[PDB]
């Protein structure tokens, strides 16, 4: 963890240009590989930092990335009028080169409504993007392009949302540190973030909410479960090391994350499942309640 990933910033004139740009190479499935993250911070910068790269350099989302593994390098671009010219191989030119609905905000509010279940698969994914798109729809928050409700246009985004650390991290961040009279793109984006708040980590969500009492549940303080709710309190206290992202320590692929795995508890779980019909303070509740039996 020593080396750092390093992200090129593209500094232009034209942002908004560039961003329609980026947007139509993404609903065609350009592969930009190595390139990915410097575009979708690109949407980013635009939307929630509204073009002013000073801001976006000192803003929280940056701070918290060069802590942790990440490292930005402005370069400086003028006069740049297609996305050829800011690749650092060959095939992507000539895709781009063969480029003949909407602006970044939308795209990044669609993204974020894969956020929910995309750890859940493909078919559970796109079916609440759906369900999504119409509940905002219907209460007239958001309406999307013709084009992107196709199953084939969702795949698209899916398999993008699925690959990309940077752009999952920084719809998560946004949706935690919105800007005052945020609009409706925003308004979807904390709506989607809020909803995948422990997305992939079932049995933290249930142990905190259903064994946690403070005491244990009695059931959990027999010797027989006594390897679970050890194994499950060094795992939550790792995560908690997280901070803020810890609910979404699953979507992002932090550390220590396969130690939650719902496998790997199931006498928890099952006491979960007949009770029920920030991280760093919960640990320290488990770690009262655990001490105590």
């Amino acid at each position: 963890a020593v080396r750092q990933r390093v992200i090129p910033v593209y500094q232009v004139n034209n942002l908004e240009e560039i961003c329609q740009l980026i947007i139509q190479a993404f609903e065609a499935g350009v592969d930009f590989q190595e390139s990915a993250d410097s575009f979708l911070l690109m949407l980013c910068l635009h939307h929630a930092y509204q073009g002013d790269y000073k801001l976006f350099l000192e803003s929280g989302a940056v701070k918290y990335l060069e802590g942790h593994g990440f490292r930005f390098e402005v370069k400086k671009r003028d006069g740049v009028k297609r996305l050829e010219e800011l690749l650092p191989g060959k095939n992507i030119k000539r895709t781009l080169a063969a480029m003949p609905e909407a602006n970044a905000g939308q795209f990044l509010s669609f993204a974020s409504l894969f956020l929910p279940k995309l750890v859940v698969g493909e078919k559970a994914c796109l079916e609440k993007v759906q369900r999504q798109i119409q509940v905002h729809a219907e209460q007239g928050l958001i309406q999307y392009p013709t084009a992107w409700q196709s199953v084939g246009h969702m795949m698209v985004i899916f398999r993008l949302m699925r690959t990309n650390f940077l752009i999952k991290f920084l719809l998560i961040h946004q949706g935690m540190h919105m800007v005052a009279g945020h609009d409706a793109n925003d308004a979807v984006i904390s709506n989607s973030v809020a909803q995948a708040r422990f997305s992939g980590l079932l049995i933290v969500k249930t142990v905190l909410d259903h064994i946690l009492q403070v005491r244990l549940h009695p059931l959990a303080r027999t010797a027989k479960v006594k390897n679970e709710v050890n194994s499950f309190k060094a795992a939550l206290s790792s995560l908690a090391k997280h901070g803020e992202y810890a609910p979404f320590a699953r979507l992002l692929n932090l550390s220590g994350v396969n130690n939650l795995e719902h496998g790997l508890f199931p006498q928890l779980s099952a006491i979960a499942l007949g009770v029920a019909t920030n991280v760093g303070e919960q640990y320290q509740q488990l770690r009262e309640a655990a001490t105590e039996a």
